[PDB]
């Protein structure tokens, strides 16, 4: 597809479908598109979509670890030790 | 809200990093785009994302920025 760079689908074990794309504009630059899918209740999909141009990448990038961070701080882990 | 920070840009968007715990005590991820319209009108596009499903959500999100990070060395 010309002016689609990069496409992933991500499922989940969620209702949350995500997709990770790089558009490229006009020019010739490069663009981030996140869109997650969710499957409402009654069977209808909404979907949200966030853009990310090229010189607000870094800044995204780094600010997405921070917070992604945060959640990784918190989350439990796989530890003689015996789970289960 | 556990965390948010909040990104400012030279351009209509500005985003949020926001961390929230649920009822049980499980965090999310959310992310916000609020654009500016000539008109002074705040439009909020927003990402949810569960703490299950974050090592995946980075790595796939990593992916696609590493594509416009190696065109722009480029
Ligand atoms: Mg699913």
């Amino acid at each position: 597809e010309r002016g689609e760079v990069y496409s992933e689908k991500l499922f989940t074990e969620s209702e949350r479908t995500y997709f990770f794309n790089v558009k490229e504009n006009r020019k010739g630059d490069y663009f981030l598109n996140i869109v997650e899918s969710k499957r409402s209740p009654s069977g209808d999909f909404e979907r949200h979509s966030i853009f990310v141009y090229e010189e607000n990448i870094n800044e995204f990038e780094s600010n997405l670890l921070k917070a992604i961070a945060v959640i990784k701080q918190k989350v439990s882990t796989g530890s003689s030790a015996r789970h289960n």
